């Protein structure tokens, strides 16, 4: 319609409880790859707890969405759908 939105999906497989998925609604200009950090403490009882990880975007493996990137990341990472998998280094 007049406004457009893109969706993102990440999967962190580590933590005291560890997790394996992560799906959140993204708007055309919303940088929510960082919502996982707020999700960590909120989901640190069932899913993952430590977001100190390396994130890789795209099923084929091409773009990486780790924390070294800046806030305006999806404006550049969310062109298509956003799929990532997170590996906690610590």
């Amino acid at each position: 319609g007049s406004s457009d939105c893109r969706i993102i999906r990440v999967q962190m497989e580590l933590g005291e409880d560890g997790s394996v998925y992560k799906s959140i609604l993204v708007t055309s200009q919303d940088k929510a790859p960082s919502v996982i950090s707020r999700v960590l403490k909120k989901n640190n009882r069932d899913s993952a707890v430590a977001s100190e990880f390396e994130l890789v975007q795209l099923l084929p493996g091409d773009r990486e969405l780790t924390i070294p990137h800046s806030a305006n990341v999806f404006y550049a990472m969310d062109g298509a759908s956003h799929d990532f998998l997170l590996r906690q280094r610590r």
